């Protein structure tokens, strides 16, 4: 836990500050604890234990930043000190202000249960034993196979925050995750790769047959890959895939983006830019959900929001100090669980339902426009005619505009990855543009 | 400074492990602190200040590594039993061995003088002054300019080692750098942008003038960059990056790629295999260069050695537990300063004695496989002819094999980046093949 003298510290360094020159400020004391296990067919240990303090300076008019995890009260004088007068050099900086404290979580709501408790009694050897049950999955399966890596990893999360106007709160949360990665001989000097992982908020509720499995089935996938003929297609991706292709939208959602210019969704606030099809929430107090918060890091209580409803974009994600340089209302600094509403048919069933279309398992690099939408992302996966998987596809590019492709999403599957804070499901869109390269 | 107290703490940590289960163990202390200001046109000030332990934990056969912030002598005691019961859950592998204490760095050798005393009494004012003065070199100087970004870091680092088999060391050193950044108006929606920067062990010996009008010289010289026609031509590379070709024949001299077969230099120990231009030796020892160490993490004394005597390879970089695994005398972990022998020509004068080439002034993505040598690259410069710069050069590939490609290296200039520990000067390759795309 985070204890009492824990809190006595940061108690003490934001008085510290407030009595040596600033007029506001914000304590972090964070800790955390991990374990690393990785198996390759050279078994290898890592374990951290941290814990530190971070410190939000507001001096004069200007806004600085320092962190340590040397915590002797003396050592944390001079380099509080140091930090401030250091800070008051700057350039004042006046949209950098304190939230209105009305804004922050007030405390009480119910207990999102984001820490296992199970963690600090768990068993080293029952951890390294599951990542070695991963590697068993696939070991001596096949002949074409190169490599087998598996791996382990868990940690614990604490975090104790302070802010001068009147804001306390605190956070714990655990996570345990198993992965495969497996290499197989390809045609020529091709030497294919793929991979699976689980994970969990809690060792009982983790996943953990069946990784080495679907890691050997999805590499195995990857033999015969081939260009296909260049044109328009239905594209189908995957819950694996289908969130890489939402990122960006919600990456021109942020405030500064906005703020900067530098944002293809500028000036869509409250218009039907996309899908009948795309209706998506921001959920942040889903219970034992990965992503769920009642506050973010300057306190201000997170809130359900529509993002999208059914292509109308409802939200932007704009903090304190963006809000002040635009002149515009805050709302939250970042969404927290990304829920996208449910289709009644799993991959297998779009999958089944499309004519001529291409099946995206995996993007290979290319980018976005940030201020235009303009994409090209390299592509693999399947073809799909008759709604049968046929010949594997790779050395081919997805290109359009990120509007136009979300404007042309016709169906979402039943199937988002709930151990993610990105629950999206499958997706189809129709019309969307393939070209060899 | 790392005080008494501070080792007296590393060495309590080294009896623990000892009596608790290992065998063998290896502690570092390490301390740092650092500061940062950027500035661009959003004044940023960064500062930090970290102290830590990690252990390699040689536990009944096994090997473990582990890492805390967290020092109290009672959560220690948990932190690294945990850790060496943890360890022993592995498979054994008994390569993971100390190295022979003959080895090891004994001590005596002239202070390397890497630890600017000065350090602690600078004042910030005069480190953000810099910043500011590197802007203003370029600030309003040309009206294509979209942005002008600058910066100042600098650090300070100590490491305090122990290995249980005889082994006390000790490091400290500083750094301090400035840089500048500039993006101008291209033609169409082109927004190139290029930088500048130095550093120095000493704050005295940073140079601090001309680096916001250097990058403003390389961005303007982006301006008109096109493809030439494909084919052979010599190529000269800058100092700025002359050291990016060298990069992965160095990464074929680690031990770990030569046990993994999975380098092209495999095997040409002792031969001929690169231009009788190709002199390169190590020098750890040098005073006030960055780089400079009389022992790597193993405790195993630097030396100075002959890499590369007039294109024979005569150095591979091996580190005790590759030695054990391969057979074969362990060496040395990895370089320090890799110095290439000088010509008698600066950057100018190279191109002055060119018929027909390129000149090479950035890198633009591409690789090497790491087993054959084959690379391709992407590149940005100049085309010459005749001695003198013409069209500036971008969308072209520079293809080949390493192995030939430092066979045919005609010349070494005498401007050599003295602030790297990558000392190699301008560069000439003869026949060198250049495509589009």
């Amino acid at each position: 836990m985070i204890t009492d003298e824990n809190k006595k510290l940061a108690q003490w360094a934001m008085d510290y500050a407030l009595k040596n020159g600033c007029q506001a400020a914000k304590v972090l004391l964070y800790s955390s604890s991990n374990t690393s296990f990785e198996l390759r067919d050279m078994d290898r240990l890592q374990q951290a234990s941290e814990g530190g303090l971070s410190l939000s300076l507001y001096v004069d008019g200007r806004y600085g930043s320092i962190s340590t995890n040397r915590l002797n009260r003396k050592e944390l004088e001079t380099f509080i000190k140091n930090g401030i007068d250091s800070t008051r050099y700057l350039a004042k900086d006046e949209a950098r202000v304190l939230a209105d404290p009305s804004r922050y979580y007030k405390g009480g709501k119910p207990d999102l249960k984001l820490y296992d408790a199970k963690f600090a009694s768990l068993n080293p050897d029952d951890k390294i034993e599951m990542a070695k049950a991963v590697a068993e999955e696939a070991l001596g399966k096949d002949e074409r196979i190169i490599s087998v890596g598996s791996s382990y990893g868990d940690g614990e999360d604490f975090a104790y925050r302070l802010i001068s106007n009147g804001f306390e709160g605190e956070t714990k949360s655990t996570w345990y995750s198993l992965s495969a990665d497996i290499t197989i001989r390809g045609e020529g000097e091709a030497r294919p790769s793929a991979y699976w992982y689980e994970s969990s908020l809690y060792m009982n509720d983790l996943i953990k047959k069946g990784i080495g499995q679907k890691a050997l089935e999805r590499v195995l996938r990857k033999l015969g890959q081939k260009k296909v003929q260049s044109g328009k297609y239905t594209m189908v991706v995957d819950p694996m895939n289908s969130s890489r292709l939402l990122s960006p939208m919600i990456s021109a959602l942020n405030g500064s983006a906005l703020q900067q210019k530098n944002s293809f969704l500028l000036n869509k606030l409250n218009e039907k830019i996309a899908s009948d099809r795309l209706t998506l929430t921001d959920e942040p107090h889903l219970v034992k959900a990965s992503g769920a918060r009642y506050f973010d890091n300057e306190g201000i209580a997170t809130e359900r929001r529509s993002i999208f409803d059914k292509g109308v974009l409802n939200t932007y994600f704009i903090d304190t100090y963006n809000a002040k340089k635009m002149g515009v209302d805050p709302t939250i600094s970042g969404s927290s669980i990304l829920v996208m509403e449910t289709g009644d048919k799993n991959l297998d069933g779009l999958i089944a339902g499309v004519e001529k279309g291409i099946l995206v398992t995996g993007f290979n690099g290319g980018n976005n426009n940030s201020s235009t939408g303009d994409f090209s992302y390299g592509i693999e996966g399947f073809l799909i005619e008759n709604g049968k998987l046929t010949q594997p596809v790779s050395e081919m590019n997805v290109t359009g505009n990120l509007i136009t492709l979300w404007n042309s999403l016709v169906a979402t599957g039943n199937d988002p990855r709930l151990n993610s804070s990105w629950r999206i499901p499958s997706l189809v869109f129709e019309g969307v543009d393939f070209s060899g390269l």
